[PDB]
């Protein structure tokens, strides 16, 4: 039992149904937010049932500060802001349109702005010495064909968790970025090449799973991390060099 | 007098200027692309008569694939792509609205999309061995306090230099980025504190200059860097470790 | 009943690994160097702790320790190889024994216990786990250290090429680089002040039992998928 | 009358870089080690290159031809530390004395090297170069090359440190980091096709002469304000 207050975005399904699990598991009161699905939230809730859930377009700055501050008064503070929400638009460059970028770009990068300001605006006001933890990609870190757009919000968050943490250290605020490399979610089970991943790509030859990615997000966010900060830990098997 | 063809998009002020006088001295073809002072460019066309601008907002796309058809047409390729352009809407995170974000994106971002594209297409279609080089910024890198927003649009810039790499490697483009400190521009001039920057920050203890981003940007363009791809050169008297 | 062992494991940052993985129920043998006295206390404060003098430049004494080790427990699932020196100095003024000392110790010390002890995770099938401490002077550089950031630069490169060696044996390697770190190793410095006040952001050097916790999650079960990577716990000092 | 010092600048990249060095209107001094035959044709080629055999690990012999050549040209503008072994293998059969000699030739030698030549530039004011020359090997790992890997990784350290330490000087130093080149290093691979297919983005190894045009590069005054830095010349092969 925590006594501390976590917003896990994207929390419903996948890494983000993983990282509520721990979460709530280490005793933080949790509040999951999706984008669609209500069905998968409505049955995570049921077998979690101290969780708040709310279907919330984290792009929708207006509805964004509206869901913070209601959460704020409920819970008297935020301890725990993971911004894990994020879509792939998938395509060559040459034949990716406007639209796959301006999607991609409003959710990956201005989906962690709002949530982020928002939250960290009450964790200044209010001196709560707390956390964020960003999640990116290695796909971000080192490139990867096909995903221009994706790997563009990707890098751009690395870059957002750097300032934000040398513009929020003097508060005591530790800003963290975690950037999985293939894990296996529905995000992933599409793919037919997973042997030619596994085999030559990565030297554990195998995918990560969503518990192990949450595991390390747990960790940046306990008493047990407060003097890492600005950093961003890649979690892939050994896939890249960072 | 290489016989080639370069684009410059930011190429009348600042590091733009040097780097058009540069592959202008090596014998370039350049067109400099601009945005809003026709004085600058006509005055940088009255020093170098053979040179090409355009004033072209790098934002609108149509735009921009009229103009690269356009240069196209002119001189039968594109050899070379340095994006330049970019713009700075500096303010602390929480204070800094959605239109600094979205003006910065549009630009540093979109820009660099709209014209690699158009520029791409063709260098692929024509089985053009070119060059992108793409300007960033020890910001993107690690960070600066009161630019969130522009480091996200330079952390995002590297990593669409790394996935575009590796997209078009095969074609024989290498497709690189210049990440400069600080420069002696107009962009750094209106700073008051230059000289806690040279005394504590920057082991060279000066800025650097415009012609020295340049000369970097004209080795990669050169035939003695086709072996370099989908890097990240740093250029700044020593500031930051990349 | 997991055995560690941790080198330098009975002052500073090595003393803290050890008290960590103690009270996380492992196994610990604890080696260090010269000082018969800290040893002799700690043993007194973790009745379970083994302790032994050793100097890991000397490959035939690190390999009678780890095969009767081993011997003893059946095995040896964690090494932590934290034990190093630095002899610092402009680089002008460095001579060639403050060079090979430090490579001795920090390169070859690391060398030393890591042949035998991975010898042995891998003939035992052991899924292990190796962490080696470096040093935000081996990723940045630093004035004064050159034969320091030097070993501590080799020490991050073996880390990635040993995971990628042992990657197929389920064997995890990882390497913790700390920045100023509140022990005898810092306790000397005149200017704490301006490296707070100036070059951390969070304005405070870090506690060894911080730097404990990290390499306690890497040696568990719940970090198995993290394998050739330099986590830097540095409060905000360094770009990576 | 800009003068140049080439460790290894007798075959493969060293020799790549002496003749570009040479070509640029250098005085250029290539060091050599053993082979007399390829250093005399190259002398041949090149009739103002001076050429020494000189192990570099040797401090004494090191200081002698240095200053031999400070007095003869007043004053050295130039070094790049190139020379390098490799002792593969893996690590659990790699002998100590696999580690040493590496250490011995990839460290030890440029520090003897950048001793004897900084201080000279420092004493004459000189606002010189040191380019060294490192690996991806050292940046990523890579199986069967703990040792050169693990002094790679060093050079990269050393490069920061010195950069830092000697900045005020106007001194820079700078390291290249090669991925696979085609010289005699690389010419026993059996491995070449499917490198070239599967690891190597731009489908080719590099040639000499490209590390040379990027050494050169970063000892000319277009260079300046670059120091501290480590650029990797590699096809795409790795992420840096
Ligand atoms: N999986 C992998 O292999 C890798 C994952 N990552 C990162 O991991 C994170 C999670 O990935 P993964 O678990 O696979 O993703 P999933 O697609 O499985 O889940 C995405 C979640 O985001 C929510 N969401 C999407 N758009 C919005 C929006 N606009 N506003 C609010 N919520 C939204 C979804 O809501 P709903 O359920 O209602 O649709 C869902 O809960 C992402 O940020 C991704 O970039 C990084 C590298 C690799
Ligand atoms: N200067 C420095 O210290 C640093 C610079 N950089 C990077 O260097 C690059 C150049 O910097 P610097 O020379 O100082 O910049 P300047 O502000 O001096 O020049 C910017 C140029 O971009 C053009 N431009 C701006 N917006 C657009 C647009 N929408 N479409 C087309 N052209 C446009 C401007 O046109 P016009 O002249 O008509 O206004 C101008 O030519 C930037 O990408 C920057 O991020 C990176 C790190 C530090
Ligand atoms: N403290 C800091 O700020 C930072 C530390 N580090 C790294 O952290 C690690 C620990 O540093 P710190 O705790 O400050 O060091 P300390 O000097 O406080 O402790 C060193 C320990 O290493 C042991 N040791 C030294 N040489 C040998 C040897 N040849 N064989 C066996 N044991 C040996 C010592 O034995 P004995 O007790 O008998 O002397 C002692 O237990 C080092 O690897 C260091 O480089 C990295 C970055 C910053
Ligand atoms: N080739 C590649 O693919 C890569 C190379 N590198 C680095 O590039 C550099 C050059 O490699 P490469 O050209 O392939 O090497 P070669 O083996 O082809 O050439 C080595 C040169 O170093 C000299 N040398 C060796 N030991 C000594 C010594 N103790 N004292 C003085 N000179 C010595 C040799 O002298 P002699 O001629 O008498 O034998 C020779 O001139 C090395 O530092 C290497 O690690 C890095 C990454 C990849």
């Amino acid at each position: 039992n925590a006594m501390k207050v976590a917003i896990v975005t994207g929390g419903t399904r996948g890494i983000g149904r993983a990282i509520t699990k721990e979460l709530y598991k280490e005793g933080y009161k949790v509040i999951a937010i999706y984008n669609s699905n209500d069905a998968k939230a409505r049955a995570l809730q049921e077998e979690l049932p101290k969780l708040d859930v709310y279907k919330c377009n984290i792009s929708d700055a207006k509805a964004v500060q509206k869901l913070v501050t209601k959460i704020f008064r409920e819970y008297g503070g935020i301890d725990c802001l993971v911004n894990n929400a994020g879509i792939v638009r998938d395509g060559f460059f040459l034949m990716m349109s406007k639209e796959k970028w301006m999607d991609v770009i409003n959710i990956n990068i201005m989906g962690l702005v709002n949530m982020s300001k928002a939250v960290l605006k009450i964790m200044k006001a209010k001196r709560i010495q707390g956390k964020v933890i960003n999640i990116s990609s290695t796909s971000g870190i080192a490139g990867q064909i096909g995903q221009a757009n994706y790997s563009a919000t990707k890098g751009a968050i690395i870059s957002i968790t750097k300032t934000l943490a040398k513009e929020f250290a003097s508060d005591g605020i530790t800003i963290n970025c975690v950037s999985p490399g293939f894990i296996e979610t529905d995000m992933t089970n599409e793919l037919q090449n997973k042997e030619e991943l596994k085999e030559h790509l990565i030297p554990l030859k195998r995918f990560g799973q969503p518990e192990e990615v949450a595991w390390l997000v747990s960790f940046l966010a306990s008493e047990k991390a407060n003097y890492i900060t600005g950093k961003n830990i890649v979690i892939d098997g050994g896939m890249i060099n960072d």
